[PDB]
Formats: C-alpha cells, structure tokens, sequence
RNA sequence: GCCAGGGUGGCAGAGGGGCUUUGCGGCGGACUGCAGAUCCGCUUUACCCCGGUUCGAAUCCGGGCCCUGGC
C-alpha cells in the first residue's frame, strides 16, 4: 500500500527504529495462489535453428561478406547451363512446381450440359456466363465473395461455398500439372543468376552471402533426411583464386563457433560445375563433440564443402571471373552447439513427442482449489494451522481453541479436534509436503529417507494441514453467509490432491501422463475442525 | 619503423622539446597509392529483409511469444481440414510437387503442397500441444510462405515471408489480436492504430474475428504515397474456428496473428518497390559511394625508388611558383644521384610568348554525385569540392610522378637525358591515373561521366650522369 | 585470372569433358607463403564482462524492464537519506572525489562520492516519476560502481558492474523478487533456485524482506570447487523502506534486486579468478592457437621467378625418390633456362658409403601444444600430426626453396656453379623458415619450445651456361 | 545393397485361419481406516500398407516399408 512521506520523514527524523519497523505495514499480505513459486514471469524462447542462424549472420558480416537474396525458384534450365550431361541426376533430386488448371463451363462441360436442365435451385439471375469464365482469365481465392454477394444475391459465401458443390461437381475434378519451374536443391544454382548482374560492375573482391532455405528430396524419407533445409553459403569473386581462399574461409567462419583444427580432402564426387579437383570436404574439430556418445567421439565432423566454378559453367552466365564457392549445412551445426543427435527432434520438438516442463514449471501449476475469501478467514485458516502445529500429539478425544473473533458481524469461534480415541488430534502424515521431484508430484514428509526429493526437487511449500486450513476457513466462512450457526469439516485418508484442497490444470495433468509420471499424494491426515458462529 | 624506448628514453632527459620532435621519425613516409583515401577497411552490409526479420524475432520475443519451426511441405489434406468447402477455391494458389519418375521427361505431381500462409502449418504444430502445455501457449514464426497470387510480379512475388503467431487460451477474444499488434507494431515506431473487419470472413476463422489493421507512422506522413496521412494496412489476425482446431483435436480457441515482413521492410529502409528492395542487383540498384570511387583512383605509374619520389616530389614544387614566368624559360628542379649517378631535374618549356605551365596544371581531381571531374579550386566549383571527395590529387601531381619514374627508367636504361612532357589532358589515362574496368563499367552502367579535360602544357626534362 | 566465356562456351560445345579439365587453367598458382594455413582471415572478439552485461540487457528487456542510466556522481548527503543512522558506517567503503585547487600539489576532497551500489542512484531517479507513471513501473540498468570493500584485491576489485532493477508497484512483497530472479536466471540456464534471509538487514530495506539468493546450474556440478553441488549464491534483493523512500517523496513500496555481473560471468565462461578473466592481458593470459602459430611460420628465402619454382620443386621431387642410393652418388633434377641461359640442377652426396639424403631430410614440421616440432610421420607421433596442426612443409622442402633462390641469384650474378647444401638441422634457420620477432617473445612467455633438429645432409649443385 | 529371425493393443508379452491370452498401467466406485493398502466394475475385440488364396486372414503366399544377429 502507499504511505506519507511527510508523516514518515517526520517520524524517521526523531525515532528512526520505530519508523523502520512500522515500514512493515507497506508490504502486501498474500493470499496462497499469491506465493512464489506460484507466482510468476515468463520469457520467450528462441528456436536452435533461427539462433544458429542469426549467429551465422554475424559471423559471415564480421568476415566481410555482405548479404543477400537469392532467387529460390528457378526454371530447371539452370541446372542444365551448371551441370551439363550430369544434370538429369540432379534433377532427379529436386521438386518441380505443378499448379492446379481451371476448369471449363464450356465446351468440354457445355455440349453435355445446356443438353440437360441446368440449375433448379431458384436464384435465377441473368446468365452469369460472363462472371464465369473470368475465372479463365483473371481470379484469386477470396473472389468467392463475389460471383455471390454481389450476384445472385446472399451475403458472404452462405450459398457461395455450397451453390458450388451441388451444382458443378466440375472443380472437384482438378488435377495439378507440373511445369518446368524448380526449387533450388542448393545456394548454388541461384548464385550463379544473381553473379551474371554483377560480377564486372563491382569493384573486386566481391564477397557475398546468404543464409536461405533449400529443397532436396531424399528416398522419400524423413529418418533418412529432410524435405528442406537452410545453407549458410557464401562466394568469393576475384581475378586470383585458389582451394586456399576456401579454406581460409572455412576457418574464419567455423573459428567464431568454436571449432580450433581442421582438415580438408578432396572429395569423390568431383562434381561438373566445380573446376576438377577443387571440391574440397571439410572437417573441423569441436572440444563439446570429445567424448561424446555421438560418432564423432574423437571431435571431428564433417561441417561445410567447397569449391571454385568451373568456367565451363560461368560462361552460361557470362561471368570472366573465378569465384569461390562454399556451404555450410545449418541443422548440423545448430545440433552441435544445442546438443542434439537427431535432426528431426531438434527442429520439430513439438511433432516428435518432445516436450518438457522442469519440476520448478509444474511446482508453480500446484494450486490450492479452496481459498478464504476473507482477510479474517485467513487468519482462521492461519489460526487452524497454528494449533494444529502446536497440539499435534495430544492424546484422543480432545479439543482446541484455534480462533475466536468476528466475521460478518457474527462472533465465531473455530476448534481443531479428534473425535476418536485411542489415537491423537493430527493423523501422522498432516505435516507431509507437496514436492516436485524428476517428474512426479510426491506427497511426503521431510525424513532423511527423502533427503534428495526436498535437496533436489522443488518443495511446493504447502502441507497437507496448510492445504486442508485453507479449505476449513472457507467453509466456516460459506456457512457464516448460509446463515449458519455450527460447521464441522474432517479430513480422513488421503488419496491425491484433490483430498488436500490442491489441484492442477487439466493440461498439466495429461503432460503428467503422456511423460509417464505419477502422482503419489497419499497418506493418513485424519484432522477435524468445528465451528460456531452466532 | 620498430624504435628503441632507451633512446627516446634518456633523449628525452635532455631535451623534451627535441625528443618530441624527433617523434616523426618513427612514422611511415607514404608514397601516392598507400595514402587515404586510396587505403581503407571495408565490412558486410546486411540485407533489409534480412534485418527487418531479426527485428521481428526480437520483437516478439520481447512479448513473450517462444519461436517455432513449422511445416512447410504439407499435404492437401490439412487445406481441406482447414478451409472446409472454401478450400478447393484456395488451393487454386497454392504451389503443388511434382517429382520426375525414375527412368527405370515429364515431372509427375504429388498431393504434397508448400504452405501459402503460416497457418497450414500452426495446426499441425498445435495439435500435439495444445492440451499437453501450461496455458497460455504463445509461439511465433518468421518464415517462408508460398503464394500463386494470380501469377503476376508486378504486384505479389511467388516467395514472401510470413512474420506470424497463435496466441492459445481459454478466454480469447478480437481484443487480444487488437493488444498483440500494438506490442509488436510499437516497437517499430508506429504511434496510433485502427482496425476494421475484414470482409474475406475466410472459413478458418470464427466468422467475424477476421480483422485488418492499420496503424500511423510518422515517417510516412508527407510520403510521396498514398500513405501520406500516415496510415497504412499492416497486419491481420482473427480466431481460429473451432471446425478447423477440431480436425486436430485442439479444444481451445487460437487467436492468428500474421504480418507480412516485405512491406515492414519497405517501410523501415525506405523503398517504393518490393522487387527492387529484396533482389537489388537483379534490378540495377547497385551503389557505390563518392567515397568509394574516389579510392578507386589510383596512380598508374610511381616512382620506384625513394630518390624517385623526392624528384616527382620537387618537380611539382617548382611549377607551383614559376607556373607564371614567361616562355621560353627553364628552372632546376632537382640534384642529386640515385642508381649510382648524380642528376638534374628541368622543368621548362621552350615554346615563346607564352606560361611555363598550362592554365589547368593546378586542376583536382574530385568526385561527385557519381561522376569524376578535374577543376580548379574556384568559388564557381566551391559546392564540389565542400560536397564531394576530392582525391587530393592534381593534375601537376599525377604528371610528375610518371616524369620521375620515367627518368628513373633512363637511369636503368643506361641513358643520359629524357624528354616527357604533357599537352592537352583528355581523360585519366593523360594524368597518369586509372581505375580498374569493373569500376568504369560500374560508372557507365550508372550513366555517370569522367570529365577531366584541360591545358596541362608542362614539359620536364633530365640529365643522368 | 580474368578469362574469356566465349571461347569456354564454344569450347566446351564440342568437348565438355575436355573443357571442364581445362578449367585449371584459371586457379591461380600459388608460391609457398601464400598457402594455407600461411594465409588467413582474422576478426574481433569480444570480452567475456562486456559479452554478459549484453546478455543481461537482453534478459531483463525480455522481462519487461526498460533502461535507464542513474547518477553516479553524487552528494554523500544521499547516503545518509538512504542509510539513515548506519550511514556513517556505510561511507567508509565509499570514495569522495578531490580536486586540485587552481594554483593562483595537494588535492582538496569534495563533498561529492562515486555510488557503491546501484541503489544510491534509484531513489534519486525515482523521485523525479514514482507519483507520474503509470504503475508497475520496472526499470533496470547494468552500469559501474564503485567500492574500497576493505582496500585488498586478493578478494575485491575497485570497480566492478551491477545488473540492476527496481519494481515500482502499490503491493509488493518479497515474492516479487523471487518471481523476478527466477525469470532472469532461467535465461542464463539456472534450473533450480533457494532464497534464504539475509543476516545483515540492510536499513534501506524494509526489515525481513533483504534476502539472497541461491541458484542451480549444471555446468558447475563436479566443478572443481564448493560450487561442486551446483549451487551457488548470485544475487539479492529487498524492499526499499519507507523511511528511506519517504526522503524522496516516493510513496509506493519499491522492490529492488542486484546482481554482480563478474560472477555471473566467470560461469557461463568458465573463469576461476575475477582478475584473470576482466584483466587477461594484466595477467598473462595472452593466448595463440595451434593454428594461430602455424601461419606464422614463413620460408624466409622464395624462388623469385615462376622459374624458381619448378626448381626448388623439382630438387625436392628427386630427393623423394633417390635419398636411398648409396654415396657417391648424383641426379640431375633439372634443366631447362631462365634469366636468359640454360642451366642443370644437380641433387648429389660426396662422400662415401652414406646416403643421398639425411634420415631426417622428410621430417615435417607441425604445431602442438604451443611447441612447434620437426618429426617423421611415424605410428610413433601420430597422436600429434592428428591432434595437432602441420605446417604442410617438411625439411627439404623449406631446404629446396633456398636452393633455388640462390642458383637464382648466381645467374643475376653472373656467375655459372653454385654450391648450397645442408647438414645438420639446428633450429628454423637452418631450414629456411621464421616466425616473426613477437610471436618468438610469445612462445617463450609461454614456456612453449621449439624443437627442430635432425641430420638433413643434403648437397645441391648446379652449372647456368 | 546380399544371408536370416521377424514386425500385436498405452507398456509387456504368449499365440496362431473364424471363439480366444495374460501381466503391468489406467479410469469410476466401495472401505470405522491414524500410513502409503483392500475389494468390485473398466478398453480402442489389439496384430503396418498393397495385392493374392479362401466362405472367412492378425494368423497362408508375393511385393513395399519398419527392428535385429550378419558383408
């Protein structure tokens, strides 16, 4: 709450450890839902791919390369000027764009349907054969809302979407038809285009790079490898170049993620677009890979590839120039410095099952469902917990005073008891503890035989009398509005949290059961609470 | 030069004065190319899209929402889950696969598509999460989208990237769409917002959430554009329907949120169209600063050794004293040996009735606006040489240092006297000054001119021995 | 080199295959210092302290916090508003400012302090907003402070930064800071968290509320240090008291948390000592990798013409097939002209019953460890020709460079027999390859050695006509 | 890619032309119980996809994927 300077400057200036201590009275009192860790803040999350990416932004811009855009889809003629005879094999590996045809209210559907009674349903209106076979010339989607609307009357696609299925089974006919245009199954085949515009009007070294995704099918798989991915490339353009500016490259780039050594070899391939015998493999060792379970126990991988074009192939673009051209596999190097060992979990976490909350994130989603509403039914409930502490041995039957007050206007008096005999106020487990620990919710009490759950899980902070007091005090306090005049409310064997006036979110629960944890709250809390309000 | 501390050390004990001045010795004497602006670091520009994206990243994450990587190759299907009847009407603009049939020629189409908006692929991803995770879920995803929109250019490109987020909760509504651009839009600079329902009502949202925003920029107000009010249409969201987050068995609504990235883009960076903003050097938009080509600029022919240096040097102080003295005349310049033989240096002219030196001897080379231009220091040309960059390099300057390599040529040629002098000044070439080819194409293709023209009329003359 | 795509083009119409090998055509020819790794590309890097404070802006920004700069020059009075009666206690580890008075020696202290902790700023800052913004109002900064905590360095340093935060709200508790903590933290990969009251009770915080916190990070169990557990203190925080607030007109509960940003980052880089890891360079941390040393590693003498080249290169191609044969023996390695005259390179061995070639004439030299070592590629030294980095360049190669450079140099001389050979490998010198002075002062520094030794006998003669 | 044994319900694991295990787990209810148990009720009739044989196939045959002891 807010308070007076003045009043405190005044006070403060004369008796400072009263003011001090008074300060007290400006903190907030709060309820249980209101106490860390169910309280908290929350933050965003970046996805390991978009970091890495980001990551190799900045280091291809500190080496001197300047971005770029290259074009993405390409006619298939491309790979032919790059790769010559070989290109069918790469065609092979690569997507075509097929789109879908429109269809025709005439001629092939018109000889066989103005021979037949066309449209019943009554909406009339003058031939729309006009507003039809626009759909020959120029349309979209959302156009749906028109040939409608603003036609044959009716707003919106209420008879738009249905007029069409019940009257021209036409569209459901469509088939796509593939086209000469492709998807870039590496940087590669678009550098080329974007170098053609430039490689003899900027002044050399031209040093550009690009961070984009790439499409290459793979035995139709996806344990085998991915449909799309991104390459890190690069090209260097200069009068003199050699395997050497390659490898250069390679270590200034990988150097700024951590990799200290590297090797290059030739690689088998010796593909048509790279002058014979510059395609170089490159491996690079990373101390986080050392020791790894991976197959790459000794730190080695294979990280990037490089060349330099063949002539034959800048030609086609009339490019006078070498230039250097290497790649980098993103996934793989976001794997890397994320630790992960399959491709498909590390981006599509989500689809493959893996998805997780630390204790600490379910601790904070153990609620208390009962909860006083009143600023003196939580002194009751505080009151109940108290002589409930205090008094926890007696011997049955007994009987305690835990608070006498006002609420409503209606003096009440509240009692902790134990009907029963031969045993005492409190049940032995009422002291047990809601912790968070690997995974599961634990209902246990603090004994050296649990010293590792409250050590190394997360204690919820509540018990089960605290959760069990704040569901008495809230009942007492429902009856001081029934009009009530005497409440009892007893606790006896506990089988989940349910019984200790706690609970969880319908979808923390199911995240519980699809991980496989459990909830083990169970145990003898036998406390009974008696009331009397006037 | 590496130097020794004792030195300077106790050389400084005696005389601080001459210890400090003696300081120039350690500095480097540069010869013509080796001095600004001929020298210089260079460093990456980043793309505008590029840039606009990361801004984007940060700005969502800024409001809580967690990045994500959603599908991008999806069958067919997941449209028909999503759009219900409408669907066969949107996957008109969609860009099917076709893959070409192992030949034990014509591509063969699959049923597998590339998403034509994020939200192909939020309700695959949501699916196996939406139940299973603390509510509220807030993700995002700057990506790639796939459009056939008419198939023209000269409004939309095939490519585009989708800046979008699901907001997923029990209680949602069109206010928590309205409260998301805000957060994201105001870290751009945007200062006022307005929205108005969308009038597509497409089938995978709840009929009437659909909204489009439009919010004001101050730096589009006074726009050689439409949006000169300052307002422009920016982004659009709406509620996911329950027929469609049903297909998926996601029980909660989801509130969409998709920005298209290119025209933020436009917008921060300045750029009118699209085309010339992402793919610039496909579209002749390539740059070079004055700056940039004046370092471009350098001597073609210089004096090899220090001697050489000293005489180019010293012809050149001459001409700036006796340019004036009436013709014929003759001046020494220099004496002293280099080679192994002694030397004098003559700068003269033996025609009569005339000035040693051309009118244009004192001429700069200076580069402007995108041209090269040789002129005279004047309060005519002031605004070129106070806007432009100037080389730093006159025509006397560049003449001399081909004069004393060329003698310098002599001296190793076993000569005794050589005869080089300068006339007319038609281009670069004839003050001994060069810029490599791909600069000059760069020049013509940016339609800019070289006008370095002028009377030099300067002769030197030698005699090693 | 620059080449023509015209004659490739038609060229490889009538024979691809034949126009593709042709391509090796453009590769540039490389001379021995300019092939990797002698030839590299460098850039910055960043320092640890500074890398962290970014990371911090970052996540308290993700937070909701916004910047803000306080004062840090200020009026000691300050400190006797916040601290109340233990302020004289508290300017003890303080400093005041003095200054020298204007000589018309000893400077005369002010009234005036540097902060020792972020808090002396906050509540002059607040003053000026607390009662005019909208509540919560969160504000945070990550700037220097300054401290004589008992005067040492063994346990302190002088100046060092606070990530600091202050939470403006009308109900606040200590719960709030738990909240913020963990929020933060998580970010720098903490997992679990402890908050435990701090003994001190601080008067410009509420009584009961300072607490410290304590938090889990894996990287640290089996650390070799108490942090073994994990765990370890890291920050702390409290509610600014009301008398203090109320010397301000501040009139809500004010939460405030610090964090020492030196700690934070000794451990998410793994430092030990705080001076080691702000003060490397002060501390003799300076530090080559393997590979760093390798491309300082040059041949002092190269072949001067393309000529020069094959020579060299041909003198180590015969060695390679002939350093068996018994002695005497000789080889012609090559013939051919340069400089104007033919001439013959002979590889050949004098004396008796030996080889052609030393034992050693094939050891390569290669970096390890920061040693640089001259060894045969046996089983015996695999581990380090693996694990650690060649130069590519083995004793005769270096030896051979320096042959032909000096034939080269006898046919400028005019002279018509050469003789250079090699005996036993001393040191790089004696191979023809050096490191440049300061990475020599380096290796020393750090007790690194150099160990190129071996019998190379290896005698070269030749005869230009 | 070449040899072989095989692909069962949430997990586990028998079986084998139509009827058919079982254990764990789980969910609902019951219980005078002072500690982590008891009893009753419970499923989505489970055995990949495409063909073939058959009145009928998860069980028989051929092919396509997916796991393993092998080059």
């Amino acid at each position: 709450m807010k308070f007076d300077p003045q009043k405190y400057r005044e006070l403060a200036e004369k008796d400072f450890e009263a003011a001090w201590k008074a300060g007290k009275e400006i903190l907030a009192e709060r309820s249980p839902n209101e106490l860390y860790p169910r309280v908290g803040f929350s933050f965003g999350k970046e996805h390991p791919l978009f970091a890495t990416i980001q990551r190799l932004r900045e280091a291809y811009l500190s080496i001197g390369f300047s971005e770029v855009v290259n074009p993405l889809i390409v006619e298939d003629v491309h790979v032919k000027k790059q790769f010559g005879r070989e290109a069918l094999a790469v065609l092979d590996r690569c997507f075509y764009l097929a789109t879908l045809p429109k269809p025709n209210v005439g001629i092939s559907a018109e000889k066989i349907r103005q021979i037949e009674a066309i449209t019943k349903r009554e909406v009339d209106s003058k031939p729309l054969q006009e507003i039809f076979h626009r759909y020959k010339k120029g349309e979209i989607d959302g156009d749906d809302l028109s040939y409608l609307i603003a036609e044959v009357l009716d707003v919106d696609d209420i008879t738009a979407v249905k007029i069409l299925d019940e009257v021209f089974p036409e569209f459901k006919e469509l088939k796509p038809i593939s086209s000469t245009l492709t998807l870039r199954s590496h940087m590669t085949t678009g550098w080329f285009i974007t170098l053609s515009h430039i490689a003899d009007k900027l002044p050399l070294p031209i040093k550009l790079f690009s961070i984009d995704r790439c499409f290459r099918r793979e035995q139709g798989e996806d344990a085998t490898r991915l449909y799309t991915y991104f390459s890190a490339s690069c090209v260097l353009v200069d009068e003199e170049l050699s395997v050497d500016d390659g490898k250069a490259v390679a270590e200034a780039l990988l150097r700024q993620f951590g990799f200290e050594n590297f090797r290059f070899r030739k690689d088998e391939k010796r593909s048509k677009y790279y002058i014979p015998d510059t395609q170089t493999e490159v491996f690079a060792f990373h101390p986080k890979l050392v020791g790894s379970s991976t197959k790459y126990s000794d730190g080695w991988i294979e990280i990037a590839t490089f060349g330099i074009y063949s002539p034959t192939a800048l030609a086609e673009y009339d490019i006078p120039y070498p230039v250097m051209n290497l790649g980098l596999g993103v996934e793989r190097l976001a794997m890397i410095l994320y630790g992960y060992d399959d491709v498909r979990k590390m981006v599509y976490p989500q689809i493959h099952g893996e998805i997780k909350l630390s204790d600490l994130d379910i601790a904070r989603e153990i609620k208390v469902k009962e909860v006083p509403q009143t600023a003196v039914g939580l002194k009751i409930a505080q009151s109940i917990v108290e002589t409930a502490e205090k008094h926890a041995s007696e011997p049955s039957p007994c009987s305690f005073l835990a608070f006498e007050g006002e609420m409503m206007g209606r003096n009440v008096r509240v009692y902790v008891v134990e009907e029963e005999e031969n045993t005492k106020l409190c049940g032995p487990a009422y002291a047990n503890e809601v912790v968070v620990y690997k995974g599961d919710i634990y209902g246990i009490p603090k004994t050296k035989k649990w010293r590792s759950f409250f050590e190394e899980g997360v204690p919820t902070g509540i018990r089960y009398i605290d959760g069990f007091a704040y569901y008495a005090a809230r009942k007492v306090e429902e009856a001081a509005m029934r009009e009530q005049e005497e409440v009892k409310v007893k606790a006896r064997i506990v089988e989940n949290l349910s019984d200790i006036n706690l609970y969880i979110h319908e979808n923390v629960r199911r995240y519980i059961l699809w991980k496989k944890g459990k909830i083990d709250v169970r145990g003898p809390l036998f406390v009974t609470v008696k009331a009397e309000i006037e």
